[PDB]
């Protein structure tokens, strides 16, 4: 369990939008991805650069009142003020009652609950989110990781089908991490490819009877991920991944996991 | 196991609203926790003491056609009426052909199946819904038991930014029932706790590779429950509890769980 | 490991609808119920006969690009045209990095992905969808198989009110794949009946920490399956299935698990009156 310190900055982009960024001027949507190993402790120095208060609520791990990120907790942070979160994490292990405490690790997610309303309605729908990733011992780790949020309409708040793509080589081990947000209930669905419904998103062996599945429903907040074989047992190509609630998909919650051969080459596709 | 009886009543209350109770005025919204272990029988004698049909509906348990509650077969309670129906409950086991039967066991629940609409669908609007729990031998019992029902847009048909609350003490093992009823999807989501999206909310051991969440996707008519360490590894404190989906926490579809110190007291909130 | 082949086609139905069928002027909705083993491979010689560009797109199974079914990488059908799509399965095994690969085993189905729209709104909405069963070595098999289609408020685009119900007896093991589609979330239950939530829908073991339940929602494109023994621990009679989100049902998104005993009865079945 290290003990672990990151900057963190909430900004106003230069189109409507808010972002979490680990530098002034770096901020993206989704923000920068964080990832931690259960036992780990982090300390987020988190500085409010914008006009309105903002602040930082966490998913799944362990964080005492004062970083609820709450008003209820009188822990926002006021208008180009700053606030030190923190965020524990333990791992799994047998309490003296005999029953087994679940650990951290899992697919975890951060974001505003003041701007707005008092659940950060308003910076939610923004672009104030961002992944948590915490590791067992163990767990198998990825090529690459790609976070995909459906956001009320929109994916990682980009306009109608315009992405975001995510490139990989074929028998590249990519990892998803896969969080939503706001009013509407999606299926989350990638072409070609499918994943154990469970914490790491892979069968732990042929006792594991967790269902496999390419579709998922998913409500605000919920996240989970999971990782595949890119390309396996089907080839390079561009491989659709979208919401199959069908006006959603027609509305523009389309993107693509473009899996190229090892000369870096893909099947001829056509995109809207 | 053994075989239990009780007795529950069906009332109207203020407001339109509608309640079981397991005495005459004593009725509640969600209606009294019924608690019985896998084996058990419930004879369960029922009178409508309301001026319109109803009836009582459960989900996961055993029954016979005689007790589904439904006009379909012939067994909700006329005005004034009464009638006993029974509930039955087995023990998981091998069947003859080697397959494995599942047990009862599982956070369930009861409501009405004929006020309103065939289907119950006034008199679910109204509060006739509750909880029951089957437990399964060695299961962990808790220090207590709250019941959270998303009911369309209210919880426990409480009005908008009501609560309920629930309090427990830093190291209680706290148990959660979580009903959803109505028209709509919600996302349960509680600050500060997480649980496993199993039978029991908690992991079996080293090997049950459940998903370990702390916001989970329900419909009308689901219900799982949990239990946890109040305030483990994150202390005394108001943690909310609510829907996430973003209008209807902001509407307020909100409670809070306060966790309180052992001298009884909680870091300043509001 | 078996090679199979089987021609399909898609036709347009009375009423605006559109169906799959394995023989011209036969399509049902929902189409025809497709089963193979882990590692067997099927060739669907498939047949556009409408007049609009149609396709087949699957679920959990592998398939290359060229059987997508997708605008995206061009193998849907021209009106009038023949395509051959082909889909793979495998069995699961361990990978040369430690890891379980998933086999392809499981409750899962097909559809149009071109009639309406680019992701095959109207096709789906008018009948264009059915279901693929992928059996692992050793599964149970059941006595029956029936498939219930949540497609927008209708089931099986039948019109509301109209079932379908489906007829057992008392111990026959039946099995359901229960499919969704279109625009809106449902919760599918059952009453009198229970299952696993995971992949066979029956628990492995007394170590199989899977939800039973009887109650569970459901979104456009969720695939899921289960065996009961029909009547286990309740006996015969009318079990109703329905979505329970409560306007859904009030509209008629319901119909019966029609349960005989072995005198082939129904308890309180009493669709006439008698003298006196
Ligand atoms: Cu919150
Ligand atoms: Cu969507
Ligand atoms: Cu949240
Ligand atoms: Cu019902
Ligand atoms: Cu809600
Ligand atoms: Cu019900
Ligand atoms: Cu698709
Ligand atoms: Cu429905
Ligand atoms: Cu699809």
């Amino acid at each position: 369990g290290e003990v672990r310190r990151i900057k963190l900055y909430a900004e106003r982009l230069a189109d409507g939008q808010m972002g979490y960024g680990l530098e002034k001027g770096r901020a993206t949507i989704p923000g920068p991805l964080i990832e931690l190993n259960e036992g780990d402790t982090l300390h987020i120095e988190f500085e409010n650069t914008m006009d309105v208060r903002a602040s930082l609520q966490v998913h799944g791990l362990d964080y005492e009142v004062s970083s609820d990120g709450t008003t209820l907790n009188k822990s926002d942070v006021e208008p180009g003020g700053t606030r030190t979160y923190t965020w524990r994490t333990h791992a799994p292990g047998r309490r003296s009652d005999g029953t087994w405490r679940a650990g951290s690790a899992g697919y975890w997610h951060y974001h505003d609950h003041v701007v707005g309303t008092e659940h950060g309605t308003g910076g939610i729908r923004k672009g104030l989110y961002g992944p948590v990733i915490v590791r067992r011992k163990g767990d198998v780790l990825p090529d690459a990781t790609h976070t995909i949020v459906f956001n009320d309409m929109l994916i990682n708040n980009r306009p109608a089908h315009s992405g975001p793509n995510f490139e990989a080589t074929v028998g590249d081990r990519v990892e998803f991490v896969m969080i939503t947000h706001g009013e509407y209930y999606h299926t989350f669905h990638m072409h070609g490819h499918r994943w154990a419904d469970n914490r790491t998103g892979m069968l732990t062996g042929p006792d594991d009877p967790s269902q496999v599945v390419d579709n998922k429903i998913v409500g605000p907040a919920d996240s989970f991920g999971f990782q595949v074989i890119a390309g396996e047992g089907v080839g390079a190509g561009a491989w659709m991944y979208h919401c199959h609630v069908q006006s959603h998909s027609d509305m523009g919650m389309v993107g693509l996991f473009l899996v190229k051969k090892t000369d870096g080459t893909i099947p001829g596709y056509e995109p809207h």
